[PDB]
């Protein structure tokens, strides 16, 4: 059977790996970009390689063990380091200067780390349909009996940094019942791991390529026929006796399958025109799905004015604006020396971000930082990275969120096939939505269900 | 039997006179504040009053009167004007300076109404056990086919104008089943008209009240000791027998039953505690259902210096940070030669700015004023008042709002009582929920309700 895999990010690279091993080596991987890896993918910034995308490697240390571990941590030894957040008490500051008291935030912090809990107690209880969801926030106001979520600066803070800085979007928006607790961590463990590595998370998905690609004896790179990079596949044409699909320079190829792995933002983009359209139950299911943003802003400075030492990798600014520059990280580990620091943004912040320049974004933060460290001679940061992941075409957001409003049912209508055509992606993960991981075993599941189609003939999804 | 009321807003008053009209004539209303009218209610500011609450009768000349309109224009005549937002295309002002090409605007405003008219016609097909419904930004996603809504400044302040400034919560948390198409305008009409009269739009609570409590001859003031003012209920009592109730001040009451109108934001802050705790079923409906906020901030200048006109009372600020000072309004009509201007906000604009002082807030608008009126001397605004009902532990918020993921079972379980203790409020209006006229019928319907369990012994 021939069968064509639309994406080499970790999800299709894997999905093509595995349908290699089950004997199907006649495929075909048309990737869009210049370059394998998708959401995994470094960049130079003031001349370190530092991640654009995924950046950690989550749920590590527990009862199961991630799959994706064994690969970064023995097989390829990926430089990395394990994040500690227990000291964010210390380094909470205040919106006009200085940090605040350590043993007031860490009631703060122990008091939303109890609602949590009570929330993972109610959770486990709804039934399974979903129909009995409701948002991480009416969660909250149910355990702290109030009308409103954390609501001051310190709280607020507090609060995006346990869910928006994990899922890109407030509580208020997301599923209780698919998010806490999240599988990715109860199965595999509290612990994250920070990969900073010259040679990027990335290097995971070229390892697994090559385990069944051709790659150049001395350079190492990947010559196989098989894989087509610069292939922007614009048209799928499907019917119950095989495949076609048209790229934008015009090449066209027939198959038997085709495995989908774009991501959901580009889905509900219309990148790719399905022919015949796609089942409204089907579209229906796509939009009703979250594609979140998640930008990482990197900046560079001449000399270091914030603090390096136990307990400063991670730090807090308490807007009274929520979510307005609120989450950083020092490097004194993964880039000692080089003056960068890393500030989170998401959701609206992001949207508003990626529309306007960079230098007007280095003002912003550089009031911020300023007002933190008030203390300081803070100079005027030399560069800035602001990655712009919802603009590119090939993304349109950075991963996907469950939210409030979508149940079992739809959630499966949105990875179930169409015909001929599969689809795959940490969107079509049951556990572990949005993670590495989640796209790494979502591409074996996808997989595996084609090869019971195709060898075992068995054709029926669910 | 006797009943006591909790509240003496527009539902505690008209449960209140449907049960005198039934013949149950012991009642006892305990309202917290100084008097009656709850959220209908004015002030005044820079010597006019103005409404802090409630301000439009919404949903006018439709197929179904609006029970409260007859009211405010034939029975008080209070005096009203229709509002015109035809003309917004002419008024959307750029972040930095001036407005935006009118037809530019026009056309965005068209694609907007138009995604929202196909979303009616979705939700017309959902099943009505809410299995299928979705937000009403899922919607918008949907039919304009993009992982994303409104995203650009004037797209998003049309957005918020469209939805937000009536819901006071973003179309990504609103339920699209219960909120597109609104009964409100369905049933009554398109229309809404701005009441602007000294007496005040609470007017309208205190004709009610007049019908069936005391009022002194001379004064009109009420004065019937069923009407107990500067009562906070803070414990309420029941068995399968009867209630007692307690106040602040300390009083203990008694009666057969007890109706209880504060606001669902009161409910899920405890100020009043029930003993026994009211059942798992009752508590996920009042804290899965939303109270929003939405604050009329008003600001009074030495002198005018925006425009007025035909087409001009209503303008937009399209700033880049979506609901920043974004929906504004001017009077020439209403209060002419006041000089005033109001700005709306909600959400969490609301509670950032409720928590800090009127300086700040009034510094932060002289900002977008300035970067509005380019061309202009802006004065500074002599005098702004910033209302706090988030912040009012009376109300906590000022109007509900339905949330995706509540469906209308669940909705109905906020109205039912619990023993002899039963609800009554905006939040209970079986159609019009957030509305005056939703907090009127209410207060019948939950009455209704009451009087066949207690009279006819039909619960
Ligand atoms: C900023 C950011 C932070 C994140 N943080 C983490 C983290 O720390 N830890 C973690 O576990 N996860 C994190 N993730 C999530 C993780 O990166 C993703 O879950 C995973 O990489 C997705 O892999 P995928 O194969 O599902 O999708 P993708 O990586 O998007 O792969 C899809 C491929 O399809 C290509 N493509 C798209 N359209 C077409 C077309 N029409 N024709 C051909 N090719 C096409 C794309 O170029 C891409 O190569 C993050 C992601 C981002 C962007
Ligand atoms: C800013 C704002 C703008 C709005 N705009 C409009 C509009 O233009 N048009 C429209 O139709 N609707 C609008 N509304 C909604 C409308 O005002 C309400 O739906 C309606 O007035 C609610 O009446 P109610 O009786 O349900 O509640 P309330 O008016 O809240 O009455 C509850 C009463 O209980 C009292 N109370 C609370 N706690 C206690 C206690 N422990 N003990 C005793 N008494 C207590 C309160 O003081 C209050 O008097 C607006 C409301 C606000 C606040
Ligand atoms: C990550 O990988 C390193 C590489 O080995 C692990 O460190 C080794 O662990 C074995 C287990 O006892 C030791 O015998 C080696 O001496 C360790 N090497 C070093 C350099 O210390 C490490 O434990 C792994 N971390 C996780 C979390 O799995
Ligand atoms: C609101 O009330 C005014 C008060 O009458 C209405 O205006 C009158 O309507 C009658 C009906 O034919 C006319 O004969 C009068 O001349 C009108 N008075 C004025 C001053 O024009 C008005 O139409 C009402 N508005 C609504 C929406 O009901
Ligand atoms: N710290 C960044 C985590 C990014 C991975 C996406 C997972 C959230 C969806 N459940
Ligand atoms: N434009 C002000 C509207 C206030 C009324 C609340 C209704 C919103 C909930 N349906």
């Amino acid at each position: 059977p021939r069968v064509i895999v639309v994406g080499a990010g970790m999800s299709g690279i894997s999905a093509a790996k595995r349908l290699s091993e089950a004997g199907i080596t006649d495929l075909l991987i048309l990737e869009a970009t210049d370059h394998i890896g998708g959401r995994m993918h470094k960049t130079n910034f003031a001349g370190i390689n530092v991640e654009l995308g995924a950046n950690w490697v989550e749920g590590v240390n527990g009862g199961k063990m991630n799959p994706i571990w064994p690969i970064v941590n023995s097989t390829l030894k990926l430089r990395n380091f394990r994040s500690d957040f227990d000291y964010l008490a210390q380094n909470v500051y205040k919106e006009d200067g200085g940090v605040y008291d350590e043993d007031y935030v860490q009631k703060r912090i122990e008091l939303a780390d109890s609602v949590e809990e009570m929330g993972e107690k109610l959770s486990a209880t709804l039934h399974a349909s979903g129909r009995d969801d409701m948002s991480i926030l009416a969660m909250q106001r149910l355990n702290e009996h109030q009308p409103n979520g954390p609501a001051t600066p310190v709280d607020m803070v507090v609060d995006y940094y346990k869910f928006d800085y994990e899922f890109a979007e407030p509580p208020r928006v997301t599923s209780l019942q698919n998010t806490v607790p999240l599988a990715t961590f109860s199965d595999f463990g509290d612990d994250v791991y920070f990969v900073a590595d010259q040679r990027g998370y990335e290097a995971v998905v070229y390892y697994l390529a090559g385990q069944y690609l051709k790659t150049d004896d001395k350079s190492g790179k990947i010559v196989d026929p098989r894989l087509q990079l610069n292939k922007v596949v614009r048209e799928i044409k499907y019917s119950p006796g095989g495949v076609t699909v048209k790229t934008e320079d015009n090449s066209v190829y027939s198959a038997d399958y085709v495995m989908v792995s774009a991501s959901l933002g580009v889905l509900q983009s219309d990148l790719i025109q399905f022919k015949p359209k796609l089942p409204t139950w089907k579209v229906r299911a796509i939009y009703q799905f979250d594609m979140a943003v998640y930008t990482k802003i990197f900046l560079k400075f001449p000399r270091k004015f914030w603090p390096e030492g136990k307990g400063r990798e991670f730090f807090l600014y308490a807007s009274s604006r929520r979510g307005y520059y609120g989450v950083w990280q020092e490097f004194e580990k993964q880039y000692p020396d080089a003056n960068v620091l890393l500030v989170t943004v998401t959701d609206e912040e992001s949207r508003r971000i990626e529309q306007q320049s960079d230098e007007q974004t280095k003002a912003e933060i550089m009031q911020v930082l300023r007002k933190m460290f008030p203390g300081k001679d803070v100079p005027d940061a030399t560069d800035i990275l602001v990655p712009r992941w919802w603009s590119d075409r090939f993304y349109k957001g950075t991963f996907s969120n469950w939210p409030v409003g979508v149940n079992r049912y739809e959630y499966d209508q949105l990875r179930a096939p169409v015909g001929r055509v599969y689809f795959t992606g940490e969107h079509t993960s049951e556990h572990y939505n949005g993670y590495v991981h989640g796209a790494y075993l979502s591409g074996i599941d996808s997989a595996e269900i084609l090869i019971n189609c195709a060898q075992k003939k068995m054709c029926k999804y669910h």
